[PDB]
């Protein structure tokens, strides 16, 4: 039974047949020692925590922490780039350490070659999406405005040390929200299939000429 | 004494497309049309659709049901007396009715064996321009007489097929065959200029599976695909 | 060069790899002889057309129609159950006949058996659902009221002579919307995948034994 | 003069879910275990990991770099001297390397090539309680000892496997074969009361593939599904 408790930083799980965005970006890269994160106990406003650093007095039988990161500065107006995690955790008062799951809330974007290695080039990846939304304070949830026009996105590669989130809403298949300029020279990129992204969601962008001309598709029924 | 045939469709689940949909049946084998038929147990012989009637004698040792199985195209004469070797173009189509001795019709439920290509434009209607439209796939594979069924040889190389369009009159069949994601087998061609064409995702086709080339500009620079994972 | 017209009922060109509720339930099966239409030339109000009956005086270049089945009693408000089609035509006036293309802008509800034959039976299937929706008169689009509350809803079997037409909505994967009732005693039936259902959308009911203990799945991933 | 083995694994997509996500090969192999390993054109040969050491001399005609294979369980003293037959239950792993002669290390990538079975509740964890969970399935193939896939014996006849829990700390694996959509290959058995597991879809599992049974009484009296077709 410790007086104060210190914090980990640990991921929700995920599901056993898909990766997460948690499984592509553990949340311990994020939210590293000397990063603030508001947090609080079930029924109390959230105040800053220096992760790795700092402690908190323990002042029944099970208590219910939540955690945005990055730090906060009832509903929030919200916008894409950066992305926005919300973590839980359970745990019973006098435990040493408190482990915060948690799950990114925004949708990150990564730019890959024909070989699906990570693209480093010279080229312009943009999409075409909503970029205002409003977050729940509670369960870190993010919905977008419906009446929010589609913005102009860059998306970033990994030598840029910044991810590019997007916020969560629905791509429709063969959508042209996509564009790849390099030398002046622009072209599209769209969705192949429906996707209706939520927390955990991760949208990859395959640069390649194999559907300059267009796709192939079929159907495969069964006889009775 | 006689009874008289009828070209019907083969059924899949209520809420299933097969090529039937796009490509009945009785639009392929029409009046004056010959098919190898045959009762169970007995050689495939031919039969002039809309023409002849065949006699309720030639039914082999049945009773109660007779079971019929027709090939269309026609058989040559050493296939119609277990398997044979079968290349991709012309569809290949296999039926069967069960009817009992004495009706005055029978219905020939006809699978198509092949697989049709159709080339649309951007808003699935029919591609009608000057463009060359190519797949590389295997051509060569094995029928099963008794049921109609062809399996490729894997250890075929692909070869290059042209696509017709649809005001051709004539619907490029392909063998069925497994086609995996990214697979870059198609390609067109326009003023000397090919572009790639590829498969998104996995085909494993089978009889009464399509296959359409979707003709855009929509993923010139790649594709956007992505996970939705479940938190269940 | 025809003064008056005459109206025939078609379908609107389906998807060639999938079948639309068009595909299993044409819109000439529906719109018979006798049947009552809202029609309308752009920029006219919808007035009652008895179909292979009326005629309609040809009263420039193309003109647009728009058709409401079954007829109309800007937006409306709209329940589940009855069907409901929107058609469109482009004519050349002194066309002697004039074809809309329609298509079900709500969702019909199949029960089968575990062999893909309809169902014929004494248990009854019922579907937890939002009910109440908004229609464009202009497009035919409905758009269920998120503020609904789910309401049972009895699906009919062939026999009946009646098909169970559902408002668009998503149904999530693993949604335990459905309910079958024999001899007094419910089972769960639930949505397998996600479906963002739309016009030309079909449901599916299959009933069977064959996943009473639950579900088996999996992934194929591709080694480099 | 010597190199050491350490146990990694191989990489599919950075988006895809690999078996080896959820079961890391270093789980399996740990030190002590015993591995078959050969240079390119020689022997499999046993080796400790975690333990031994092998000579730079052992490598072939290998020149510049030298590609090196391994099997998790080791191989018979018949099968380290073109394929073998296997049956599912213990999990078959192949690695490979390429090294340049004179690292100190060598990193084997493991793929597996049987498929890990997991059970798991309605909210996808692991079921911890007293039911038997029993497959059907085709139990015998054969192995390719040069790349480590594993193909079905398609003659072969589907036999009952019992599935283990996470608990009992030894993953049911199964041959890689085709489980068809419907396909009522599953039993749950609790107090003598037996329920039906099925496929809701076409697996084609493979090497890397995970297959979870997932127990809950949402479909017991059958499933909601359908089709949402697209006006392009
Ligand atoms: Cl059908
Ligand atoms: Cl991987
Ligand atoms: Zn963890
Ligand atoms: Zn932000
Ligand atoms: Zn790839
Ligand atoms: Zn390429
Ligand atoms: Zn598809
Ligand atoms: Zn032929
Ligand atoms: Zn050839
Ligand atoms: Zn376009
Ligand atoms: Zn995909
Ligand atoms: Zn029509
Ligand atoms: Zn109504
Ligand atoms: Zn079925
Ligand atoms: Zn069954
Ligand atoms: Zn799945
Ligand atoms: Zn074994
Ligand atoms: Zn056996
Ligand atoms: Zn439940
Ligand atoms: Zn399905």
């Amino acid at each position: 039974e410790a007086t104060n408790f210190s914090i980990s930083i640990d991921d929700a799980l995920s599901d056993p047949l898909t990766r997460t965005s948690n499984d592509l970006f553990p949340a311990r890269n994020s939210i590293t020692t000397g990063e603030v994160i508001s947090m609080a106990a079930s029924g109390q406003d959230y105040t800053p925590f220096i992760v790795g650093k700092d402690s908190r007095a323990w002042n029944t039988g099970t208590v219910t922490f939540y955690a945005h990161y990055p730090a906060l500065t009832n509903k929030r107006y919200l916008k894409g780039g950066q992305e926005h995690l919300f973590g839980t955790a359970e745990a019973a008062p006098g435990s040493q350490n408190v482990s915060l799951k948690f799950k990114r809330m925004t949708v990150p974007v990564i730019i890959l070659d024909e070989n699906d290695r990570p693209y480093e080039g010279e080229a312009k990846v943009e999409l075409s999406l909503k970029n205002e939304g409003t977050q729940d304070l509670l369960n870190g949830t993010i919905e977008i405005n419906e009446n929010a026009l589609s913005e102009n996105i860059e998306v970033k590669k990994v030598s840029e040390g910044v991810t590019t989130n997007v916020l969560p809403q629905k791509i429709n298949a063969g959508e042209e929200i996509g564009t790849i300029t390099v030398g002046g020279v622009t072209q599209k990129i769209s969705a192949v299939e429906d996707l209706d992204l939520k927390a955990g969601s991760t949208l990859s962008v395959r640069l390649s000429k194999k559907f300059g001309g267009g796709i192939i598709d079929g159907n495969v029924p069964l006889y009775r």
